[PDB]
């Protein structure tokens, strides 16, 4: 049922990739390519995939191994049963990056034209994968909001954006308003307000 | 197990998807969620005749526009396949931002169909290409696009000059925004 969002690791290191509430298979599926199954029946996998992936199961919980990581892992990993989240594995060449997080009002002229949006400019994060949480008055908001998916930089890193569009009196009803940035379990909140 | 790579159809009509030798619908960036299972199984079909295994969609919608897989081991799969004006908006830097002696202004590029754009910067009609990202569309849960672009500026190069503004090209149209320091 649940995963993590991104897992990451040097080009030769050890992935675990873990999968929560529960036999398992887990299934690899590269950009516009099919998912796969990487391992089935909990710890079986099949013939033709290699002998660095392998499954396991604890209690609740069953976890995917990947061993001697290499750029042709770099994919989406999902458990199965119904499906998990997914978890991006991400085979590090460069220093980690916690985003900076820039949150922005709506400006007076949006205002002047009954509209309203909060943008939350997200740059400059390795790996490239994030997970974003609005509040309106310290009470979460998942109605409104709206992410961009991330994009490698000039500089390598990431960049994505969020933005929750509001009717003017919802902002000014509100004391405060934040954005939440998680980047590998490092968790970065920014706030504004009218 | 084989499917067509892409199946075309016009809205409100159906759609069919056929699997040689249960179905499950997967949008980007997402897990795939069992449509139909064994052959049964949130309203469409997933009748089959001999060997083959079809799935039709009953109303054509725009948010059933996904890659559809079969199962028993993955199909290759099959994707599901008006024109809207983006929405650009110019922000300043925030007032907090200018406290930390740093500046930034993002141009918002959103509710647009297709999904491809451009963008170009200016400083008083003088175009500037220095500090400029500009982010890759997505599709957002109203099936129109969402991409940003962002330049980076330092406190007196926003101050110095009397206006700053971004530029935005979509299908031969142009959309250009303007913000000045307040």
């Amino acid at each position: 049922l649940t995963q993590p969002p991104s897992v990451s690791a040097a080009p030769g290191q050890k992935v675990t990739i873990s999968c929560s509430n529960v036999f398992v298979s887990w299934y690899q599926q590269f950009p516009g390519t099919a998912p796969k199954v990487v391992i089935y029946d909990t710890d079986k996998r099949p013939s033709d995939i290699p002998d660095r992936f392998s499954g396991s199961k604890s209690g609740t919980s069953a976890t995917l191994d990947i061993t001697g990581l290499q750029t042709g892992d770099e994919a989406d990993y999902y458990c199965g049963t119904v499906f998990g989240g997914g978890t991006k594995v991400t085979v590090l060449g460069q220093p980690k990056a916690a985003p900076s997080v820039t949150l922005f009002p709506p400006s007076s002229e949006e205002l002047q034209a009954n509209k309203a949006t909060l943008v939350c400019l997200i740059s400059d994060f390795y790996p490239g994968a994030v997970t974003v949480a609005w509040k309106a008055d310290s009470s979460p908001v998942k109605a409104g909001v709206e992410t961009t998916t991330p994009s490698k930089q000039s500089n390598n890193k990431y960049a994505a954006s969020s933005y929750l569009s509001l009717t003017p009196e919802q902002w000014k009803s509100h004391k405060s308003y934040s954005c939440q940035v998680t980047h590998e379990g490092s968790t970065v909140e920014k706030t504004v307000a009218p």
